[PDB]
């Protein structure tokens, strides 16, 4: 059992979906679990898609870097889609040593473990029209690993402070 | 010819090298060519390994996104080196599209068309001293995509308004 990776780039270069497009794709064909790790998620498309995920019935762990966690409390907000009534939804926070914030820079979408995007696209309207990015299609052994810092990041992440 | 993949974090776990010691060794032990692409480029340990590696006769690419430039430059002149006088090394800037600015939302080092270290972690002090990262060390196949990768990111860069 080995590795296999594919790159995508924003914009597309000799791949037929964008990275929008592959992260929805990938999200819709979830099956039991989604597991985010992301800096800033705003993005309402994917999020509609995560919510209509867990609606199917799979299991969401989404981990937010702290400082930008207002961002989507904002999104869902604007949505009126509350993450802390969506009962296969669990989201939490974590951050780095602070100074000025210290931050998760980190950022990985994990399905089923079985496939990995990894990259530096993030959850924004501004990765789909503005910046230049590009991320890995990883599956194989090395998802593996990713299902261990995801486990790591999970034990050191918080409850944010506006869920009671 | 497959590929290998180790993954290095910030802060370590089950490594020996941090994240800032290992790109220091990776440009120590550079012998052709170094080719970076940062979007934030200000820590002076790591600016000083890659002045050294030039004056070795090891041929440095950097492209660096155009909106944090500056902060480079700064950098420089804080340090009384100028890139524009090193010989060996060559900066040239790169954006996304505006609308607020769009950026190269992409980093990654290659060193002789041999290793690259992929990942979420930034030339910054923060990365040291603040921030949670991970990246990915990379042999083998894998890097000849990277190669392709930076050659066509350098087809669209530019000099650097300050140069001339
Ligand atoms: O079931 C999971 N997974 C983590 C790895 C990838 C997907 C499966 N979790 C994460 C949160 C703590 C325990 C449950
Ligand atoms: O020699 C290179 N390399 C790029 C790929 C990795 C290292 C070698 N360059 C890059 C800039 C344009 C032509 C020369």
């Amino acid at each position: 059992g080995g590795t296999h990776i594919d790159l995508l780039f924003h914009p597309p270069r000799a791949h037929l979906l964008t990275i929008k497009e592959t992260i929805r794709k990938m999200i819709k064909e979830a099956r039991k679990v989604i597991a985010l790790v992301m800096d800033i998620f705003t993005d309402v498309d994917i999020f509609k898609e995560i919510v209509e995920a867990s609606t199917r019935g799979v299991s969401v762990y989404i981990l937010l870097d702290e400082s930008n966690f207002n961002h989507f409390l904002n999104m869902t907000e604007k949505q009126g889609c509350s993450v802390q009534r969506l009962r296969n939804i669990r989201v939490r926070t974590v951050k780095g040593q602070d100074y000025f914030h210290g931050k998760m820079e980190q950022k990985f979408l994990l399905v089923d473990c079985q496939k990995v995007m990894y990259g530096s696209y993030s959850y924004m309207w501004s990765f789909e029209k503005a910046h230049l990015s590009m991320v890995q299609i990883i599956t194989g052994q090395l998802v593996e690993s990713f299902d261990e810092e995801f486990r790591t990041l999970y034990a050191r992440s918080c409850v944010p402070s506006s869920f009671a």
